[PDB]
């Protein structure tokens, strides 16, 4: 079989290039309505190819700027506006949870939400015929049913630890005593709501001969049944640009990789293939708050740290034991330079991070953590 470094290039030579297409797609836009300018431009094309050619992309009138650099930082902000919940489209997939769902009151928010899931589809659509990423996690069941992936209840475990588990003893035990019903009790506005499973559910009891369809609907209720339209509308959007018979080379962790450039980074292999410069070693106070910062850090914070150092949120495969630095092999390092007052610097080059000899762990958090979020 192929890995994922193999598969994509393999995927790249598959997506040909197309010749009955404008030699460029010209889209000018303001930063302070770049939604709204983006879906009616990307949405009125006469076809959607044309949002194959190469991004000539202008906003506010700023002429002169580098049309590559102007693209990537597009994809950026359109990225911040689309995924932020203020607009009804996605939602956080729970209060202590980054990753986004779709919202199943889309329609409530915007009437006209479908098409601009079918926009997000095109635009997400473009960041990966284009070689660039867009800025959001996803649910992984998000990524599934891209791929025409069955939804499991393990998929539910990453989202919602409680519900998972209270599904996970109903299917290793004889729940028929419990006089569970075909129904789903959601709390909401202090309420509880009470829907069906299945026609005349609240009459129906699970027990082991139904309980795997139980288990089923429940998790079809929580991903699927509700946001239908939604998906339907984006995937369509997304395989104007991408044939859905390519994507399916990948998985839903190769997807989410190639899409958003997201995943998650084994801070072991970092901590065991990182060099020390400057009186730093391993148990070093400061290295061992270092290492315990990044600990606790988020998968996001994890890979902008990542992209802080090295230049690139990219982890090579095989481990970090394959860091390339600028010229060659370059194992990530970490040198003491300065003073308590200053932040720590990056000399991306040398994949190399100055980290200041802190006098405690939580003032290392602090300095360390607004480092990055310039970066
Ligand atoms: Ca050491």
């Amino acid at each position: 079989s192929r890995d994922y470094k193999r598969k994509y290039e393999f995927f790249r030579r598959k997506l040909k290039k197309q010749n009955d297409i404008p030699n460029k797609f010209e889209m000018k836009l303001r930063r302070a309505t770049v939604l709204e300018d983006s879906y009616r431009r990307i949405m009125g094309v006469k076809r959607a190819d044309f949002l194959k050619a190469r991004l000539w992309i202008e906003f506010d009138g700023e002429k002169g700027l580098d049309y590559g650099g102007v693209a990537r930082e597009w994809f950026f902000l359109i990225s911040k506006e689309m995924f932020n919940p203020y607009y009804g489209l996605f939602e956080y997939s729970a209060t202590d949870n980054y990753t986004l769902q779709i919202n199943p009151n889309s329609g409530l928010c915007n009437e006209d939400h479908l098409s601009y899931f079918k926009f997000i589809g095109r635009v997400a659509g473009m960041a990966v015929y284009h070689g660039k990423l867009l800025d959001g996690f996803f649910i992984r069941p998000f990524y599934k049913m891209m791929l025409h992936k069955p939804i499991t209840l393990h998929d539910m475990e990453s989202v919602d630890s409680e519900y998972y588990n209270s599904l996970r003893w109903i299917l290793e035990n004889d729940p028929t005593e419990l006089d569970l019903r075909f129904i789903i009790d959601e709390e909401l506005f202090g309420q509880t709501h009470q829907h069906e499973l299945k026609n005349g559910g609240s009459e129906i009891v699970v027990t082991n001969k139904n309980k795997k369809e139980y288990i089923y609907l429940v998790i079809q209720w929580r991903f699927v049944n509700r946001i239908q339209k939604q998906m339907a509308a984006f995937k369509e959007g997304f395989f104007e640009l991408i044939p859905q018979d390519l994507i399916k080379i990948f998985d839903e962790n190769e997807l989410e990789l190639l899409m958003c450039g997201l995943g998650d980074v084994d801070v072991n292999d970092w901590r065991e293939h990182t060099k020390y410069k400057n009186g730093y070693s391993a148990n070093h106070q400061v290295i061992q708050w270092f290492w315990k910062a990044v600990l606790m850090m988020d998968s996001e914070k994890r890979i902008r740290l990542l992209q802080f150092v090295t230049g690139t949120s990219r982890v090579p495969m095989n481990g970090f034991a394959e860091l390339y630095g600028s010229n060659g092999p370059q194992s990530f390092t970490v040198e003491q330079w300065g003073t308590p007052e200053k932040l720590p610097r990056a000399h991306t080059c040398f994949n190399r991070l100055d980290l200041p000899p802190y006098e405690s762990f939580e003032e290392l958090w602090d300095k360390l953590q607004m480092a990055i979020e310039n970066t």
